[PDB]
């Protein structure tokens, strides 16, 4: 019986190891991560899409996490680091509840129901954007471009050059029509991103594609209050569902609720504030009936995110949580490890 | 800095040891504790007063819990088990929250307001008893008599023979008006309680005084749904209070709320049922607006405590919670241990 | 040279340990200390005077600080805890400079001048109280009364009864005019202090003692903004003195400057706030030219201490700083330890 | 959490080691450093640039600082020593704050704004050079030429041969317009620098470029009082801003403020004096309202650096501080180290 639980725990530690390596890269004030070879070559990156690919992943439980997260990347080209951290949080709290005594089969179904409710509520909470000149697009472009307005303005300028219905085509990807070249200026003819040297072209191109995907998702499915405020907003309702759920299955709904607190908790933690005290006051002001109250990452105060400008696309946040649930259930189900031929 | 926490944790482990020695005796299906001497003599007893009186305690921190519990006993003469287990749960959750990073002073000042609101809600929820012919007096006498009705009937008979305003006198304790004599019958002349042999008198007198105290407190302060249901009734609102308080203070209101679940959790555990699942379906059926819904100790089916006839006097619980909160606060403040002259 | 310094460090650590045993009792939200015997008896106390009197002292360096602090008690009967903390901080910030390479003889004289200028500024900053009807006397009684207004009202009534010039008499102590008896009410005949039982008399007599000494000192010297605000108010002046002093001796003036913020560091550390961040919010309105702002102990917001009412008399703080400077100068001078005949 | 800090401390110690091998070469009497391979060859040199170029670097943090320092060299041809020393100081007393409990993210942005303000004061303090006949050019050429006049004279002669407006061309560098030949005399035809033998031409060629670049920057940006006086002058101002910065973030500005003293501190220390007292006696000369007062490296008596003739160009100092701040942020922002494919 302990062997069945032990086989689950080592799977969790593999997922947690990957989830812990990218959690420092969350938010506008994320911390970069050092990557090292045996030869000694090193790259410094604050983006998750690259750290997950360039990182060693030898435990076979982590390979599924990377594959599912980059499938989410293949869909919309953003939100891999949120999905990985949410999957890690869900699996961590699930194994914690299993340690308490809850059977794993109960936790799996509780997680399934809680994640389904969370997707429902996040879909219902996202409101559609009113035209393209509405500067919520300019807001969600800036956050995706590492707070560099030079790329952010040109992505929205290209978006206005394309149009609305021409961007509503499912077969058309705006990321593939951007290109970065060295020694050029910022013009759109094909989106030409200027770069100084030849070595800096890669990261400028990558952030150009990230802003491209963000602005695409903004038209495709609306916007959500970023910074994890929407995650807390759905976490409270998932807790209410947990109180609604019968039997031992509820302890998985609590696992969904606590895992939805991890993105905002780490947004605060990486910003350099105490996560617990700055979550307490954030829950303090949420009694007014509005569920769009976040925390600014510079002064640490409770401020509504619509005026702060911290906005996130809706499809990316929906699909990150969907993938996190799908790749937490699959890793919780595994109970034995056997060898082959 | 670690010594301040280690100084606290050693004090807590003294408190947890006392609680673990008594929390097995809760409920109508409690498990006795066997006490051994140097000589090898035995003392089989399920009464918390007895075990707390004759138990060897050496830690200075553990002495305060017993002193507070016996001071509680001097007031009404019952409820020491609930006080001990609640104090243990409160300080255990307090140190658990301190380990997460919350400073101890915030935990203490959150415990204070949480316990105050819990006392307020328990006092409100108490329902007075209409006359002595009401069967609730029969139930509260039966429960105090270890579910042996022969003492239960004579206690209520004596209560009716004395009177309402005579019982209302604060100076008169009817636990002194009971005497057990071997070889006699059960009659009132002085409440004479029959016993078989001289060795049966020792425990028969104790249970007679316990029943006397229960019946007296029932008239003085009404009744509360027993079996731990009222604890969850007030905990569900202490979680709203925790969601009503700003800042790091809230992490102690959660400690009050979770500590209030330990009574019913340990009633269910001692009854031979899994406490997590049996607590899960308790919250499912609490949505009807009634807060007096609990768990029967034999069939495991959730049933409302009024019809089931499991009732616990109000003051024995209010004073017990107040004592547990005061001793938990007093033991959490301690941060340094040093030696005397 | 090393054994000369190691002789100072051993004396420093003895002073550090005694100052460390009584830091946590400072401030209104201070924590208590468990004093244990070999016998097994206990004494919970948050009074610094009791801890210093009753806690063992075997290292001879500590006894000098104890004697100086209890001499400060013999002067006006309060402020021993502040004196001990200030002496510990001064000695710590002195040895930290000797570690950096500053000679001890320069630190001693820099500390002398820094303490003298700090005393001068604290004396200049004191505000004399207008009559005994002004509410700051009530505040000074309350702060010495651990937020129990029952003692505060009777002591202030007695203070107004006696008269102004009668209170001015240097041979008249209000110390001896109080007495606590069990089972009595609160009235003045000779001030009769009420108490519940015989065991409560010992601490309630000390409470009346401290309140009487606080109101005693208030008439003579007026008031100073309590809660450590005035220590910060003079710390910046000592910093400008350090920026006035010439040579290696200046680094003793900064030892005085940083030692004066230890009381306010510890008041917020004991309050459950982070001292590093709560010193990075007090310097907001200190730029406005007023030097009467501190930190309130429950919510942590910065507010003027005149409005908050945390007011502590002038003579007790002045003499506590003088005693701390005297013992800090006396203990730093020791450079060798030798045995007698 | 310790692993995230251990990764940072490992990174800091790498910067400390590369930094630690350089600062002995600061000031007019820097101490040269020996370099050895397995073959046992010798390379005695007191120049920072060659020391950083030929030194074996294994840690990636050393590689990042190497790249930034040689980029600073590519920009203006000098200032690598001050850049690496200031970077080491900023990183060292940034992690010193992290040990105290300050979060890394707050220290990073505090470093950012403190360095920005230090750049502001340093830019404003630079006074414009009045023609080339002004002997401040001669002074900076002298201090650039290892206190040798034979290279001081021909550099300024070649400069005045060109003309005023021709040195303002950003596309023209005069560091490439100097060639050293063996057995020749000192004249300009192309500045011909003579040498004794072929083996001596290497070091003469290097000092010729250094002296050329000093006057290259001097006409462009003016003059700033060198020898660490400008650093101390801006350190007091960024201290004043630290008193203005609000929150936990101020402890990064304090790190910038005290890290700016490291150049002057080590110029004094390499002189064979005690830096602790020589920093103390420099704060008397700064109370007169003017901020040009530094320390002569020979007699130890503080003297005005204008009259003493110790001078540095403005652009080299500004860019050294900018590079030091940028690399300090880039190495402080790394949180964990992982391995690659």
């Amino acid at each position: 019986a302990d062997e069945r639980f032990q086989a689950l725990l080592t799977n969790v530690n593999a997922v947690r190891a990957i989830a812990d390596a990218v959690e420092g890269t969350l938010g506008p004030k994320g911390l970069d991560v050092m990557l090292v070879d045996k030869f000694g070559e090193v790259t410094i990156t604050n983006d998750g899409v690259t750290i997950l690919d360039q990182m060693d992943v030898q435990h076979p439980a982590a390979r599924m996490l990377i594959q599912v997260a980059r499938a989410q990347e293949e869909e919309v080209g953003d939100g891999t680091t949120t999905a990985t951290v949410l999957a890690g949080a869900l699996v961590s709290e699930g194994v914690n509840q299993v340690e308490q005594g809850v059977p794993v089969s109960r936790v799996i179904e509780g997680l399934r129901r809680g994640v389904e409710r969370a997707l429902e509520l996040l879909r219902k909470q996202a409101l559609p954007v009113e035209g393209l000149d509405d500067p919520r697009l300019r807001a969600v472009a800036r956050i995706a471009a590492r707070e560099r307005e030079d790329i952010a303005d040109l992505v929205v300028e290209a978006a206005r050059h394309i149009g609305e219905d021409k961007l509503q085509d499912p077969n058309f990807k705006l990321a593939d029509t951007v290109t970065a070249r060295e020694g050029a200026e910022n013009q759109v003819i094909t989106v030409l991103v200027g770069a100084a040297t030849e070595e800096v072209v890669g990261e400028r191109e990558r952030v150009a594609k990230d802003a491209a995907s963000a602005v695409q998702a903004a038209i495709r499915g609306g916007v959500v209050p970023g910074g994890g405020a929407a995650e807390l907003a759905v976490a409270r309702e998932v807790e209410k569902l947990a109180e609604e759920v019968k039997g031992m299955e509820r302890y998985g709904v609590e696992a969904v609720a606590e895992a939805l607190k991890k993105p905002l908790r780490q947004i605060v933690a990486n910003a350099g504030f105490n996560p617990l005290e700055k979550l307490g006051d954030l829950r303090a002001a949420h009694r007014t009936g509005n569920d769009s109250l976040g925390i600014d990452c510079d002064t640490g105060e409770v401020v509504d995110m619509w005026e702060a400008g911290v906005i996130d696309p809706a499809p990316v946040k929906l699909h990150a949580l969907k993938a996190a649930g799908e790749v937490a259930a699959a890793i919780l189900r595994i109970n034995t490890i056997i060898k082959m031929k």
